[PDB]
């Protein structure tokens, strides 16, 4: 009557994928699912990630209205804004991707500063990438990202990227990561 299967996660419209070795894109439409994201300011990008991580943890640890304790953890994602000066702009915001099973019915946000929130209606490029990656390799494949998408018309708003991995890597921590540029 009803089919379903195990593999269900994140449906989403992905138009092509095909970079470059290393790098690679693809154009995808978001999911829309709702998501726990915590936006922080006046601390810099340095400060307001490792700010922001504690309020995400505190989420699946057990600090959410639910009462959860399931740690349920898939790669997080921050955006960062990168002004054409090369400067970042000094707002960060976490978006913690929820898993599948948890889109369907997630715990309330029970702290004020993360919020749950759905995204939608935009398309990003996102660039998964594997090895150890640094702070650097983050810029440095947005960067390479903005190289692979030119000759296309491929526009990008804020020129904001968005950094994805398991937790922030010094060295060993972050070996699968992904960089999401938005189209403007």
């Amino acid at each position: 009557n009803s089919l379903f299967g195990s593999v269900e996660t994140w449906p989403w419209q992905v138009l092509s994928t095909g970079g470059k070795e290393d790098v690679s894109y693809e154009e995808r439409a978001c999911e829309g699912g709702k998501f726990a994201t915590v936006e922080v300011t006046d601390k810099p990008v340095d400060e307001a990630l490792r700010e922001a991580m504690p309020k995400i943890m505190k989420y699946v640890g057990g600090t959410n209205d639910k009462g959860v304790g399931m740690g349920m953890t898939v790669p997080v994602s921050f955006a960062v804004f990168p002004n054409e000066d090369g400067s970042l702009q000094k707002k960060l915001k976490v978006w913690f991707r929820i898993p599948n099973q948890f889109q369907g019915s997630p715990p309330a946000p029970s702290d004020e500063s993360v919020k749950i929130e759905e995204r939608e209606g935009i398309t990003v490029y996102s660039t998964q990438f594997g090895g150890y990656a640094k702070e650097a390799d983050y810029v440095a494949h947005a960067t390479q990202l903005r190289t692979t998408l030119e000759g296309t018309p491929a526009t990008y708003q804020g020129d904001v990227y968005y950094c994805a991995g398991y937790d922030p890597p010094m060295k060993p921590y972050g070996r699968r990561n992904e960089v999401w540029l938005v189209k403007a």
